């Protein structure tokens, strides 16, 4: 008895649609009984809330019909979707994301072996209860910490603060880590009855930064604003003033950082208590968006949003 | 005869203002005759165009009165100022930027040894003709490639695409590289008669991104917009449409990437020729701003702006 | 009340006698009641089996007299001593190692703040049951994965395969990981009655490698040989012949790699089952020696040695 | 017209006989007229002085018959062969080395695209006068700094101290660096009349290190010994005693480090002037051997060896 693995596709094929895959990568038949569905068909750069909501509901609904899920996803925004699923999926069976940095028609296309390794990962018993995983370049990465570090490299996906969970060699995984932050079925976040998510945008800080992007969001009634701060989540003066005001009138404000590794730490550079801001910790801006969006479905209180940022 | 080195301060002191430094770091007297001036006094997170213009003019004006310059600068935006100076400074004597990741009153403050090493660097003949340098954690980094990689680490400054120029051990530098792109006195950019710079902002791309930040900038008549794209400088649909429109009406649009290393490459993901967009290459968003600002003082033509992005 | 922390020194001071550490770093008083003892006084380059046996016995014996230990240790061999203790210490209270890349009298000496952070770590209840820890440059690292990456950098100590356990900001640790391999009280190794350890040596592979080093060890009767192989543990032919013969006549032979990251994997390059060799996995040559010495106190059978390499 | 590129093979094929490479990768035809020759056929683990001498003579002799060379070579010792040729080849036409981390029959085999990119590099006029190059994973690396960082990763090859020379995107190279140390036609080393090279061996340091390996080399009459030291080239006491004595009685002794990045610096840990030792700087043990072998063809004097280590 081979496990049953479902492949959910969100866009194009990564090994050169969706039931051609066993013909494209025959070696899959030796490790799993694979079924494919095309859930949506969208470029990863146009990824949106509604695809997220659809994916989390499909997985939650089909959890009992299958032994594990592999999701094919483009690489641009993989890190955002993976973290969203890591917080909202209530199946504790393996959920594994995979993509390809080189097109399937290129010489030395990475997608076939990536796909193989993702199925291997989803079929391994040891992969359960680790949260949502990304499998790229022979490495098993957790959905919270994983990000893309290079624009074109096949090795781009890394867990830049806390490292990978395991490495795969000839079909076996050497797991030496598991994430400590709460995920999947240990979260309070439940999207089964939601058709939309709170509105959260992102503004960038840099020298002589304009406050107009932040104003535009505030005027549109955004529920939350994440700042991609400079250094340890600092803000250009004018952006600071716009966001301090917005926080007093009830917009949730999260300080993150444009710096690619390390925590934006609480009350270090900025008195968060006083302005009602939240510090993102190791969550980069786009990940901090995901968590703020979910937090805002439970509460609008900054001090409770801070506690959520400290636990998930 | 020791060289004469001028220290230009832009904010607080990094070794625990500005003529206390020889009392704070006595070992400086053995390597140089140091003079200090406080040029401005601003936190690095509030760095702006007018401080840039002031610094470039002071250096250009005092070039003949001194043997090299060390500029003390906070770390948040060091990478932006360093690149601006690298394009606008016409002195080919050493210009060395330095800062500290830990406050001067902390245990194991990094600023004293950083300062020492920066003076060593500015005093060494071998440092001339390398463009503007950043000296942090015993390493000599070029102003184009240097960026901050971690929020709090003392080792945060790295040249993430092409590497450092030299390493410093016991007061000697082992230089094995020099930057190939044109800098300082080989650029056409001259700011001696400018009192302001063209207006360039930055917008971030992410899943379900709002086009309101980009619209706000367009409506304000910004000269240029830099996109912090996803992957190889891709854009969320709605942001794409707003920027394509703005490009046809004459706003300069530069595609960069929120991904921390690697080039945003020309005509790969997006038909730049067709929409009149420019690809940033290895320039991250905040560096791409600096170069676009300068480019816009010579030309508004996208194809000529592309050539500038390929040469500096 | 504050915890009681014992500092065991093995060498010279890393801040400022071991009983005056509280005078060098008076801030140690606010976080713990500190007692120091000098266990030995040697340079870390001269570290040896007799120091290791002393250290482990001392910790095992005094485990109940204290809330946690901090060991000051030279950087050259920290990574070897830390993995030895990680396998032999039967105390589940925090054991934390710490050193300094810069001499204590130098400008921007790193030791004081490293010492402080080590005591913070040893005092935190959360630090217990994680194995023996190395704290350097604001980072908590497990003793199995930690290694030195750079000859001189203060940020040298990294866990290159699996990452750090936590980061320290303002006296608080954000732990997001714990090691999965068995350590401390869960190992079978007990050194309380040992006065010496099996003789294990290391040979290097390279182009045109001499077999004389390997022969010299075999003729001297060494119990075990660790090969620092090329690539994925591969061996130059002369070295391979010598070691094949040694393994057939009773020497334990472990294939590791000179390459600084990744696993030397089992039956990939070399037929381990045929020759009776053992693959080190992610243990580098110096750490593979440590585990091989200990394995040899329990068994001389290669299959069982391999399993020990797969669990510890 | 297209350039003529010669591919010299040293082993098995990395894509798909060496005369059929144009059938394995037919896209090679659009960028060059390719000729292949099999110079030897061995595993890179078995690389030896006689192959090196053959390769360099062959390149020196055929320099005028071709526009550039590509050498296919196993990954285990690439970094040694590349630095040897970088010092001995007197052709200033492009010499490019290339291999594959995955077997040519495996899924997502890296060789074909690496081969293609190697030919692109050898054909680019800009690639000339940069020394011997390694092209792997879309990156052009100089033969002096390049090393393998990971046992299995396709992205393993990095220039860990000073960075890559350029990146390849869509058949175009963006070169931003060139090596400063002297190479190729600017070196004094000439192997055209040599049939053998001086005997240079490597010993490893670690806790409780045996001196037997070092004694075995000295008793066999080795011309030179490279110490893979701990930290900044430091030595275990027994190893230090043996090597001190060897150096006094005519053996050349170079201190390198087992630590994978940074310089082993001159008179810091060890008094080199007193013992007659030479510090390797940034050359790792296997590369220090290469330079030491060649230095010994010109001099046996330590001060002059040190200067050679400071220029090449």
């Amino acid at each position: 008895h081979l496990p049953n693995i479902t492949i959910l596709a969100t866009g194009g094929t990564i090994a050169g649609g969706v039931e051609n895959l066993v013909n494209a990568v025959p070696q899959l038949k030796d490790i799993a009984n694979v079924k494919g569905e095309q859930v949506v068909n969208i470029g990863s750069q146009d990824m949106n809330d509604n695809v997220w909501l659809t994916l989390a509901k499909k997985i939650n609904t089909d959890c009992d019909k299958t032994d594990g899920f592999v999701i094919t996803h483009g690489t641009t925004t993989m890190e955002e979707t993976a973290y969203f699923l890591d917080l909202t999926v209530k199946c504790d069976k393996p959920v594994v994301m995979v993509g390809a940095m080189r097109p399937s028609t290129s010489m030395s296309a990475d997608g076939p072996f990536n796909l193989y390794n993702a199925v291997v990962t989803a079929a391994d018993k040891a992969s359960a209860n680790r949260g949502v995983l990304v499998v790229m370049n022979d490495t098993v990465l957790d959905g919270r910490d994983v990000t893309t570090t290079n624009t074109t490299d096949v090795a781009t996906f890394k867990s830049v603060n806390y490292g990978p969970l395991g490495y795969i060699h000839n079909g076996k995984i050497d797991y030496q880590r598991t994430p400590a932050r709460k995920h999947t079925s240990d979260t309070p976040f439940d999207v089964s009855k939601l058709n939309e998510l709170p509105k959260v945008g992102i503004v960038y800080n840099y020298a002589n930064a304009s406050d107009l992007p932040a104003k535009a969001l505030v005027d549109a009634g955004y529920d939350g604003i994440v700042s991609a701060g400079v250094g340890n989540g600092n803000l250009y003066k004018s952006v600071f003033d716009t966001l301090a005001t917005a926080a007093k009138t009830g917009t949730a404000v999260v300080r993150s950082s444009r710096v690619p590794t390390g925590a934006t730490t609480q009350d270090a550079e900025v008195d968060d208590a006083k302005y009602g801001f939240v510090a993102s910790g190791t969550l980069n801006p786009q990940k901090a968006r995901v968590l703020l969006q979910l937090a805002l479905t439970q509460t609008k209180d900054p001090q409770q949003i801070q506690q959520i940022f400290n636990q998930y």
